[PDB]
């Protein structure tokens, strides 16, 4: 079984978000943080946790959401969309249509490609 | 944020299933395996993995599904409903209604209680 991913822009960068209902908090790898020019945003008063990003822009389809990220030193996925965000947006994970419903957007999960 | 749980009977025992789209495989703790009289079912040709249960009965609402379990020595959750099962049943995680749609069943997630 392939994991669940959607396309998203975080702070205007196109990435692949691993959708994970078993995760309390949306998180991102330090390597991904670099790749999105987000290192400057990092509040280092948090801390293996690199830090916290209080405000970042999520672009999903043609919708825009503020969200927070926790940056980890090393992580298996680069970007992990968590339950925090899922519950906040009363998103629907429909594995019948194979898409994520988040407000007026319906975004398909990617195939292994 | 509270995690996602539903009520289910596995092999006629009432339990609380942690719903987790970020998990490839449905798994169960060794302690939970004991608590469901499932230790006998365990194929020890697998192995920290205690073993694999090839066939177990899931009762969700008034529906019945065969499923496999991987038994782990120690685990944070006791029973974890995975993507394997979610994708297999084209289940829908609706955090708008706060329920799991799996065929003709719609089961509510539990509150912190």
């Amino acid at each position: 079984v392939h994991m669940l991913y959607i396309n998203a822009e975080v702070n205007g960068i196109s990435i692949k978000a691993f959708v994970d209902s078993g995760a309390q908090t949306t998180i991102m790898s330090k390597k991904c943080a670099e790749k999105c020019n987000l290192v400057r945003l990092i509040d280092y008063r948090f801390s293996k946790i690199v830090g916290k990003i209080h405000v970042a822009q999520m672009k999903i389809g043609n919708s825009f959401f503020p969200f927070s990220i926790t940056v980890l030193e090393e992580s298996h996925v680069d970007f992990l969309f968590g339950l925090d965000l899922l519950k906040r947006y009363q998103c629907c994970i429909d594995l019948h249509q194979n898409a994520l419903i988040i407000g007026d957007e319906k975004v398909q999960f990617l195939s292994e490609s």
